[PDB]
DNA sequence: ATCCTCCCCTAC
DNA sequence: TAAGGTAGGGGAGGAT
């Protein structure tokens, strides 16, 4: 269809109507016409009112700025001289320095006392000039009055849009009210957007509502999900230069609605009717594309979603329209003449990997590619639409041929395309993608768009700037300087390896690293030193503390740190999510709620990580190292306290043994053969141990393993009990059977062997199954699908890896192949070459009847993991004999 | 025969 | 702030 937004009130007028809208995105821009507070640059916020009206609100009069410390010079307070310095800067920086305001601030770096210092807040008429100013102060030669020649630390480096959001109290996905009489309409001939309401307000006059109570609701966002089909060549993934887009299916709904209010398919050529959806068929591809752009503009979606839309559908359409010279195509943002462009960049982090990105500006609309969401929030063996639809939704080549048939074959194609457009919307709603990300944007204060495009650091940065503003504190700008060394981390306890046929109680600290930062008041602002404690005559333990890393931090007596408060808020949110999880029946919903609480846990742990990131801009290893140091002492103290308490000479039946533990957990063999008693002792022990640490540190009994197969550090399995009557699952940590680089032959067999032993207590049956499997490998009875190994392609290599060698080979053969950051699928083929030269594309293998290295799969894939699980039961000799041959 | 490094992924 | 942290198994090969 294409229904448009509800019409505005007929008597609408800025003097009559407040405008309250949920802002979903914002960007820096220059406003045509009069300046405000000597600047023509604005932050344009886009969003939606409770009645479903779209809004572009220009926030005017907000000048970017930087802080530098006032010079240590007698003439520093002479206004005439400050005025002259401003003239000097205007001569140097394109006449873009507005003024200098003298303010009292303190650096976030350390405790020197509560005495604040004079800083110079230097305002600019356009935001980007702050960067050049910062550079000049840092490495330029601003030699006026010998004030900064030369040179100086600068403070509060942050992008202009976020600077405004922080200073105005605006978080992501938040509500803003524009009071009647306080804003003005953009005149018809000056309009730049297609929003129903295009207005301007001075930043001081907007009301930024905290996302709480009556202002924690969300606006009725219009969600558009789409999917395209292309008719491409046999053997070639479609290329925009040659292969037509032949269908675009669309579904549009209101956030949270039961059903979409628009369902349609744009087709090239004719297409027979589809019950419950509109069909818009076109004689030419060009027409279809232009109509689709017009459709977006008229429907005015707030969020554009789909599955792989980011890396495929969107760039493909842009590139296709360009190839076809449909030159007005790429204008479907909310800014009428702002072109959608592909920005090529690179994203890299340990958590998310390293890869090229192709982000497109669709100004004033959000994007939520469900493939990108699911990849971030879930660990799955496969992320194909089919795979994830079957997994989350319970769902169960010819394309070009269907296209070249008739109205009926194209209809068939259109149902497929419509379904592919609908699934992402089902996924978004069931996985609560929009709802949970709204929460995250609000809690951390970042724009929604940062969640999928950016990392954990920017969320920490936003929270830090917001807390610092509250206490007149500013943050020094430092250059990233990656270290060649990692600081010392956690203790992993030496395992007493083997098969335990008695209950093992697992105890672990709630939110360990955050609880350590809170208990011990660990923050940039509380960091001190020997020199200060003496100049100030502070008393150990009352006024400060010395960490096991040897660092001095002041106590809450002297200063409440800010990191503890940020962590407190994140843990509160997490606790709300956990309660929701505790209160929910449906297994699937609980799953989703489990990701929500995990996401918030990672956010809290990322505040610790931020302090340890030298690949980052505010490392403080005093904090990160003190945290890990405390952690090592705590697990040692926990192990010692459990062993000293629960022993025969204290009236217990057995001497408790800590058989294993990792970072913040201990696995305890109390000695009893009874499961409930082990769980009761585990609970009592955690309660006792918790009394030995400072609030809010807390040890809890987590679960019992019975039996428990401990193979090595970070390698074990066990039946996992949270009640003594029925076990929850067969839990596996670290084993090949839970690593996504195992071939499924190994994972499946390991899984079945573990089940037969731990659940069915049938070692004989497990061994018969392994022997059968060995026979199948050696007689080529294993489907190639179970032999495929997948590994991520790294950006660069020192040592040649089989999948990386194969990726280059594939490009040589086909002109294209896996890119950095893609998983590469391969099987090992037979032959005399080095292993890294013997990884091959499974399709290439099938096509050419190439023999797979069967013995390799036996000896170098199956054999070691299987021996490691059965040897503890049948012994090393038998386990090894089973593999001859 | 030991111990190291690069690599990939997972345990925290 | 472009990009949260460290420990460590085990495959595969390198240096003494
Ligand atoms: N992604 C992660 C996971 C863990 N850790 C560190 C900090 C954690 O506090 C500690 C223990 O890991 P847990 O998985 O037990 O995490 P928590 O104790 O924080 O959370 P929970 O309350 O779920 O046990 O390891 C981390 O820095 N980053
Ligand atoms: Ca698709
Ligand atoms: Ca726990
Ligand atoms: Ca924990
Ligand atoms: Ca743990
Ligand atoms: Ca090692």
């Amino acid at each position: 269809s294409s229904f448009e937004r509800k019409k505005l009130p007929t008597d609408f007028d800025p003097s009559l109507y407040d405008i309250s809208f949920q802002q979903i995105d914002a960007e820096q821009s220059v406003l045509n016409g009069i300046k405000d507070e000597n600047t023509s640059t604005v932050v344009r916020f886009f969003g939606v009112t409770s009645e479903g009206h779209s809004v572009l609100c220009n926030v005017t009069g907000f000048k970017n700025y930087l802080y530098v410390p006032a010079p240590n010079s007698s003439d520093a307070n002479d206004q005439e001289q400050i005025n002259k310095f401003v003239h000097y800067l205007n001569e140097t920086f394109d006449h873009a320095i507005d003024s200098i305001e003298v303010v009292s601030k303190q650096s976030i770096w350390g405790y020197s006392g509560d005495t604040k210092l004079p800083f110079w807040k230097i305002y600019v008429t356009y935001p980007h000039m702050v960067n050049k100013l910062r550079t000049a102060f840092e490495r330029g030669h601003l030699s006026f009055n010998s004030w900064f020649s030369n040179g100086t630390t600068t403070y509060d480096n942050i992008a202009y849009t976020l600077r405004l959001m922080v200073d105005c109290g605006i978080v992501g996905m938040s509500w803003i009210t524009l009071p009647k009489g306080k804003y003005s309409m953009i005149e018809p001939n000056n309009r730049v957007s297609s929003c129903q309401l295009e207005v301007s307000i001075n930043y001081r006059n907007l009301i930024a509502h905290p996302a709480e109570g009556d202002w924690s609701h969300t606006a009725p966002l219009r969600i558009m999900s789409f999917d395209i089909e292309c008719a491409g060549r046999i053997g070639v993934f479609p290329e925009p230069e040659y292969d037509p887009v032949i269908q675009i299916a669309n579904v549009v709904s209101i956030a949270g609605a039961k059903k979409p209010f628009i369902r349609n398919v744009f087709t090239l050529n004719t297409c027979s009717p589809i019950t419950g959806s509109m069909i818009f068929s076109h004689a030419t591809e060009e027409e279809m594309l232009s109509n689709w752009r017009n459709f977006i503009i008229k429907v005015d979606p707030d969020v554009i979603i789909g599955y792989n839309t980011t890396n495929f559908d969107i760039p493909y359409l842009l590139n296709r329209a360009k190839a076809l010279k449909v030159n007005d195509f790429p204008y479907f943002g909310r800014l009428k003449t702002v072109k959608q462009e592909i920005k090529e960049s690179v994203f890299s982090s340990k958590a998310y990997g390293t890869r090229e990105t192709k982000n497109v500006n669709i100004d004033g609309r959000l994007q939520l590619d469900l493939l990108q969401f699911i990849q971030r929030e879930y660990k799955l063996r496969s992320y194909t639409l089919n795979a994830v639809s079957a997994h989350f939704l319970g769902e169960q080549s010819i394309i070009s041929d269907l296209q070249n048939g008739d109205s009926e074959t194209r209809r068939r194609l259109a149902v497929y395309c419509l379904k592919d457009a609908y699934l992402p919307l089902r996924l978004m709603e069931k996985l609560m993608a929009l709802v949970n990300y709204t929460e995250m944007a609000r809690v951390t204060g970042v724009p929604f768009s940062y969640l999928l495009a950016r990392g954990q650091q920017i969320k920490v940065v936003s929270q830090l700037f917001r807390k610092c503003l509250e206490i007149d504190t500013v943050i020094p700008n430092m250059q990233s300087q990656a270290s060649d060394d990692q600081y010392e981390g956690a203790t992993v306890i030496e395992p007493i390896r083997g098969y335990y046929d008695v209950p093992i109680a697992t105890l672990d600290f709630n939110s360990l690293y955050p609880s350590i930062m809170m208990a011990h008041n660990l923050c940039y602002t509380t960091l001190c030193n020997k020199a200060t404690v003496e100049r100030l005559n502070l008393k150990i333990d009352e006024d400060y503390v010395i960490t096991p890393n040897g660092d001095y931090f002041v106590t809450t007596k002297r200063r409440r740190g800010i990191l503890p408060i940020i962590l407190d808020e994140l843990i509160s949110a997490r606790k709300r999510a956990k309660k929701d999880l505790r209160d929910e029946k449906d297994p699937f919903k609980r799953d989703v709620l489990n990701g929500r609480q995990l996401a918030l846990k990672i956010s809290a742990n990322s505040v610790y990580g931020f302090t340890g990131a030298t690949v980052g801009k505010l490392p403080c290893l005093a904090i990160s190292s003190s945290v890990t140091a405390y952690g090592r002492t705590m697990i040692l103290k926990t192990k010692t306290a459990v062993q000293e308490k629960y022993c025969i000479k204290n009236g217990y039946k057995h001497d408790a043994v800590v058989v294993y533990g990792d970072t913040d957990s201990v696995m305890v063999k109390f000695g009893t053969t009874d499961l409930k008693e082990a769980m009761d002792l585990g609970t009592e022990a955690a309660k006792y141990v918790s009394t030995l640490f400072k609030h809010p540190i807390n040890l809890e009994f987590e679960k019992a393993y019975f039996p428990y197969l401990l193979i090595n550090k970070k390698r074990y399995a066990g039946l996992f009990w949270t009640n003594p009557d029925k076990f929850d699952k067969l839990d596996q940590k670290g084993l090949a059977s839970v690593r996504r680089d195992s071939c499924s032959l190994v994972s499946i067999v390991m899984n079945k062997v573990l089940k037969k032993i731990l659940i069915e207590r049938n070692v004989d049956g497990a061994l018969a199954f392994v022997r059968e499997t060995i026979n199948d490998i050696l007689h080529n009875r294993v489907d190639i699908s179970k032999l495929i190994i997948s590994k991520t392609l790294a950006p660069n290599y020192t040592n040649p890896q089989p999948h990386a060698v194969l990726a280059e080979r594939m490009k040589r053969r086909e002109g294209v192949g896996p890119n950095v950051g893609d998983r590469v699928d391969y099987v090992i083929i037979g032959g005399n070459d080095k292993l890294y030269n013997r990884a091959e594309d499974p399709l290439f293998v099938l096509e050419n009847n190439i023999q797979v290295d069967s013995r390799y799969y036996l000896t170098n894939q199956l054999q070691n993991p299987i021996i490691s699980i059965v040897a503890p039961i049948i012994g090393d000799k038998q386990a090894n004999g089973m593999f001859v041959v």
